């Protein structure tokens, strides 16, 4: 219980620190702020909990057997390009796991000052408001998040062609944690990418699970924090439609990758 | 001088509250149809009253066959981004452009849920609320972020042209309200935005805002946008605009013209 | 029907941008405010008159001092309510506009120029802070109420004694230097009441409509209705404490008060 | 400068916790009460956890009995403006002043709902967010706007003294957060501010800021304000501070001494 309180406090403080850094005005910046903020999160975690492991975008973590003890998986800036170009629409993602099992997840939209957070088996929240469980949708009646940049790619362009076609429309926001959360809130019916690192899904994942969401990789396998993977989330009915209807006919090509 | 601009400004704002009343009421997707219709009727009726001499070109079936070149013309989309409205209950905008004698005069795009109004008058600056907007600077495609629905890279002939540009861009986004995507360029939030098909009521408001920040608009053939009919759209900071149109679009002028004639009539 | 309401809303926002434009271009503090005030009224007045040449304008700066205010559409405007604030703080001042049709309230607007916040309502249609509806007021006891009243009124012959009780008794007091915003403070629930012995139509006309929409109550200090006929005293609050201040704090000074 | 940033970060984090607690309640003088306790406890615990040899003097009872001239002392008010918090849900401020060996060092007051942080380190100027504040110019009382709660004008003897100066001034305002009001003097929004009673937690932050833009502060008897006790307050730009003190207050020295003793002895 104190763990959760400590982490929320941390992520908020991480927030203040990023906004402080964005002056500055009084591309090198993004990577500095990324390094500075991860050092801060990693340093604060060890200062109260030196038995915990931090798996970080900035090169903290390191073969960490992610199955043992308490593990923080953090991206102080999920949405690097948004940050450089829009100065907004990025998030700190933190997911906390214990004994290889998810415990809490936070994704915090720094500039909008919205924190999405969830504890396992206790519901998902936008600030103080509960998120409602997702309902099944039909793909044709569904909005999917997917970056236009993935359709340009050699193979893969072909494998996503159908799913973009039948879906109702498509969006792309450029921060994987927030898109994952967007599904949790029902603002997208599905989101997918061929490659994501665990620090960009660990937070989002736990939140989605609380609203009855559904996570896999493009081949239907479970997602774990042991490595990068492809992404297909969520909403039972429609995850089931995308995978195996549009996806298992490309089972072969996916596996080269 | 400012009377009409002032009037449009307050009208769109009121239209915003009413849309939110209608959403708030619903609990007490036929909803989107009804709210679209109710919003346009409100907007239409209110113009009719102060300005019986104007014409309304509307998304919802007002002004179907009118001559946009004659007199003053409000070109309105009560809900630009219907899909976002149904699914996300946000990220949609009332869009209004006003033209006189065929030429741009004033634009408004109102992000209803943010309560944020972007607006401009020709020659007079663009605005976010009452904050002036600030002119754009050139960006290179290679260091640019561009709005373009994924769907379009899926189409015959068009899809291939679009992915040279996507390939080459720094990355791509898509938000689902043309009018907001245009403002995003107006804003520096996006460096360019493209689509092969948009209606006048969807670029008319945003276009005036974009031009006031020294931005640039054209169809995919590089021809000026007018309200006389639907079109393709390229908007961006100047050149970047030049770059897309000139290295990526122009070498397919003939194919794109074919596409343009196959689409419009 | 919202046509005129819309026109007013846009106009007040536009008048606001012009105010800030005049302020930013100082590339004398009393001269600035006097210029801005004139130019600003002129600007509202011109714009009303070219869509509505039959409407009348009652302005702080001297438009319509000759008029019957109870005939047709009458706009009652103060381009800078809070002039001292404008000079001394460059903020906390409002454009106030109230519209009347045939002597009855129609729409009110107060626009806090520097905060970019516009309070507005049309009779029967609710009050709003931007796009946000204001909640209806609840009654409060005076002992638990914060009231707005300038300290200056306490220093004055006859006046000091008549307000003494009301300030001793209420929970605490505030003063902001703009009657139109203070009336809006009562409508938003930031103050429970506000009072002043003297004020012009252009300063309460906007606020009054906003406040009437949240079910507040306005009179002069003698409990008489408030018109745009001319200057009057003001007491505004939620119903209950307006009833409390009027009845057992203000009526015992009925005599007196009546000057003038 | 590490202690300065630490304090800057902490005060802001404190604001997040207050807003968070406010937001929850939308799902009760008891609100202000719990929030006051919670925020001070957060502030206090965070200070001691990094600097255990420091001391905290606090509105909520931390450090009752403290030699404020010894070592590093934080003087904090989590909600300056409890009435405004209860009634307006805004116009309140966290106030932190930091002193080392009884000398001022740093002052923070943070308008939580406006997200505007007023700060100053000693000898480094005052700031509203990241904009520097200009030194104050002298003004006459006649061309001045002073801050003063209407309630003081009705107090036996004090009323008559204050009436003289309100009457004479251009006009009066009253905002109901002394910390914010002191800062209003620092930004030139009010030429002057006065009140017969304040606690150190409410002026300690303000004073540093005021001091950086050249204002001066004293109590109603012209004595200097320290953090060792509550006091009455007069702050303003130099000129009219001298004018109000020497012309309107001073001729009632004896009356004011009596009031001061009645209120603050022993």
């Amino acid at each position: 219980m104190a763990l959760y309180g400590f982490a929320q406090g941390l992520i908020q403080e991480a927030g203040i620190r990023i906004k402080q850094l964005m002056e500055q005005n009084l591309n090198d910046l993004v990577t500095n702020v990324d390094k500075a903020t991860e050092d801060f999160i990693f340093d604060t975690i060890l200062e109260t909990y030196p038995n915990h492991q931090v798996l970080g975008e900035e090169g903290h973590g390191h073969d960490i057997d992610t199955s043992k003890g308490t593990v923080w998986v953090v991206d102080p800036i999920d949405g690097t390009l948004n940050f450089v170009h829009q100065q907004e629409n990025f998030a700190i993602s933190i997911g906390i796991y214990i004994d290889g099992k998810p415990y809490a997840g936070f994704v915090y939209d720094v500039m909008a000052d919205v924190l999405y957070h969830a504890k396992v088996g206790e519901g998902a929240y936008r600030g103080s408001q509960p998120l409602k469980p997702l309902n099944d949708s039909n793909l044709r009646q569904s909005i999917i998040g997917i970056n236009p940049n993935w359709l340009t790619k050699p193979i893969l362009g072909e494998i996503f062609k159908e799913i973009v076609n039948d879906s109702r429309s498509a969006r792309a926001y450029g921060s994987a944690a927030l898109e994952i959360v967007s599904v949790a809130t029902g603002n997208l019916e599905a989101y997918m990418t061929p490659r994501l690192q665990p620090w960009d899904f660990a937070g989002g994942l736990v939140i989605l699970y609380e609203v009855n969401g559904q996570a896999s990789n493009l081949l239907g396998e479970p997602l774990t924090i042991s490595g990068p993977n492809s992404i297909l989330v969520g909403n039972r009915g429609l995850h089931q439609e995308i995978s195996n209807d549009y996806l298992e006919p490309h089972h072969d090509a996916l596996i080269q990758l």
